[PDB]
């Protein structure tokens, strides 16, 4: 009965997962809403104002480890908030091409800003700090758009495990590595790693 | 003057250039090479047919270090790897995305098994051997899928420096940093590391 805004990005995001990212358009939007198209371009003026209002919500309903708590380790923090941005990412049918197809908005740059300010008071020189969340955000995105997409002897034995797991223990595995690499070049500080 | 398959690929990698992943479709490619639709539903089926010879084209064209060279170390094997990956990927508009959106063809099944292999013989479990070339994988998918797609104090601050690079420095020392965490894994072996 509403084409209020929280009830448009409820209806898309239900659409959003019957069609994909793809077939979502506002035409389709419209008839789910029971409604002429001309009363939701008032609301929702086209499909990228659309995507943009999506991506936020996603990240505003699921992304609940977006910040750092008192006391907690950077290497915590990352694997957290790592964790937290892909099961977000997987609730929703191409919740990452969501996300990757439109421009950071107001929340993302404050949370981000509050999570440089925490990795430099942890050790990181900015652009460090800045390279580890980067990275860390880029691995958790290609692993889940992999997931989301989704015999030579060797392949066939080791792919007996991937069977036994949508992603999560390699995404969780690679963490490690990543978060340890991290480690290390920190520790070292201003000498040969 | 050709509908030859090097020339269809040819022109639609032109093609995908000017109008990207989602503008793409066989009624424009056959537009691009004087031909009636039909005559190109002949050679071409249809855009998923296209997008699978696109994928393997684009890797077959620039992916040339897929192969670990005679002596060389993992750690080199990897670096130059994920390197050569990702300037393939970057070569043609939305090149990242038609890797996505294909399942893997014959020589990428035939070369992953060879880095399996190499792996293999290095130390590394076929898990940790295949997690290793996936995690490399997904960080370089999700780098390039964000440079192809593509204000708070501190980050403000940490900008100035993305800013002198499209995204190479930011990829090369989060490689390092996931190189470096393999290393330790590998090297703690069946202890805690």
């Amino acid at each position: 009965s509403r084409l209020d805004k929280s009830k448009v990005i409820n209806s898309a995001l239900e659409l959003l997962n019957e069609v994909g990212i793809e077939g979502l358009t506002t035409r389709k939007l419209a008839q789910k809403l029971g409604v002429e198209q001309p009363t939701l371009y008032w609301h929702v003026k086209n499909k990228r104002a659309l995507l943009d209002a999506l991506a936020v919500e996603i990240l505003a309903r699921h992304h609940d480890y977006s910040l750092p708590a008192a006391g907690e380790s950077w290497q915590s923090f990352l694997r957290n908030n790592a964790m937290s941005f892909r099961r977000a990412l997987l609730r929703y049918r191409d919740g990452a091409k969501v996300h990757l197809g439109t421009r950071p908005d107001e929340k993302q740059y404050d949370t981000v800003e509050t999570q440089l300010r925490f990795m430099t008071e942890n050790g990181f020189s900015l652009r460090d700090g800045l390279y580890a969340i980067s990275w860390v955000s880029h691995f958790t995105l290609g692993a889940v758009l992999e997931q989301q997409e989704h015999l030579p002897p060797l392949l066939r034995e080791a792919l007996q495990i991937m069977d036994s797991d949508d992603g999560e223990q390699a995404f969780l595995h690679g963490l490690e590595s990543i978060i340890r690499g991290i480690e290390v070049q920190l520790t070292a500080l201003l000498q040969i790693v």
